[PDB]
């Protein structure tokens, strides 16, 4: 269809085209219709966009698990009902085992695919969320930015925004870190950045008058938020820069969905938010891995109960617009 593109705050959740995995807490996230999605995701990210097959050669792509019980047909207007409700739904490239090692050339190939891929189930732009050993494997980070330079000029054609994301782990974010080309390559093409705040065990920052704040340190969680934003934003404390009204926060839905990270207070977020947006510099909004897991079930089969959602979703979008 045509591009439902974002001007405003956004919350961000991850959809699993897959059923049942098992969570780190021995819970059990389940495959759900996109209908059922809560409306405050106004993004939602399709994961993953990968290599099924090597028969089928390099270039990855999207094929809809049948398991979920979902028709090609069905699917597709789910989407178009969720952007007629003005929400977006992007294609993630890349997660665990996606097997993405692009060779030089390759552009073109990638653009086609996507693009096709854009027209057939009206996505509306694409996250780079490449698992650890893909962020520097063969040429991909000279073919993946060259590819979606590409599908944006193509969209601009008719006036379109395709949008472009990507989730790094946030080490990957020092000043000439791994993720540092991608960026690099596409300032001025994407529309926000959401890292991963989670899965990082003890890395951190160290902060005069604080010490040492690790993002598995609840007691210290508010810090580690408002500093590791700040560095982000101004480009400090040796992180690469990345604008405040493109930076997105994210997160796990609960302890099931990563192994750290999980925020067990969520006024740490809301002050640490609070700083930021009083010294000029509100950030654009949240993400989390993901609907699946804030929709699913702990070990016991209690309900999540969208909690994370329930959490977030009114801060976020009743704040006031980026400019
Ligand atoms: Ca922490
Ligand atoms: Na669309």
């Amino acid at each position: 269809g045509t591009i439902t593109s974002q001007d405003d705050n956004v919350v961000v959740g991850y959809w699993h085209n897959w059923c049942d995995g098992r969570g780190y807490q021995g819970g059990n996230a389940p495959c759900v219709e996109l209908k059922t999605v809560n409306p405050q995701y106004n993004v939602v990210n399709i994961s993953f966009m990968k290599v099924y097959d090597i028969a089928e050669g390099r270039i990855p792509t999207f094929k809809l698990d049948p398991t979920i019980a979902l028709s090609e047909a069905e699917f597709i207007a789910q989407i178009d009902t969720l952007n007629s409700q003005g929400r977006s739904v992007l294609i993630a490239l890349g997660g665990a085992d996606a097997h993405i090692e692009l060779t030089r050339g390759d552009e073109d190939a990638l653009a086609a695919e996507i693009i096709r891929l854009t027209d057939l189930y009206g996505f509306d732009g694409l996250d780079i969320d490449l698992e650890q050993a893909a962020i520097t494997a063969k040429d991909n980070q000279f073919v993946i930015p060259a590819a979606l330079k590409m599908v944006k000029e193509h969209y601009r054609k008719t006036g379109d925004n395709f949008m472009i994301t990507m989730a790094p782990e946030f080490p990957y974010l020092t000043a000439n870190g791994a993720y540092t080309p991608y960026l690099t390559e596409l300032d001025g093409y994407y529309d926000f950045i959401n890292p991963q705040f989670y899965n990082q065990g003890g890395d951190g920052l160290w902060i005069e008058g604080v010490g040492w704040i690790a993002q598995n340190n609840d007691a210290l969680k508010e810090e580690f938020i408002y500093y590791i934003a700040d560095s982000l934003i101004n480009g400090t404390r040796n992180y690469h820069k990345i604008p405040h009204d493109k930076l997105v926060f994210g997160l796990p839905s609960n302890i099931d969905a990563a192994a750290t990270g999980y925020i067990q207070d969520p006024q740490d977020l809301y002050k640490a938010f609070d700083r930021l947006k009083a010294q000029g510099q509100p950030l654009r909004g949240v993400m989390t891995w993901s609907v699946n897991w804030d929709m699913g079930t702990d070990a016991a089969n209690n309900s999540y109960n969208q909690q994370f959602i329930k959490d977030y979703g009114n801060f976020i979008h009743n704040q006031l617009p980026p400019v």
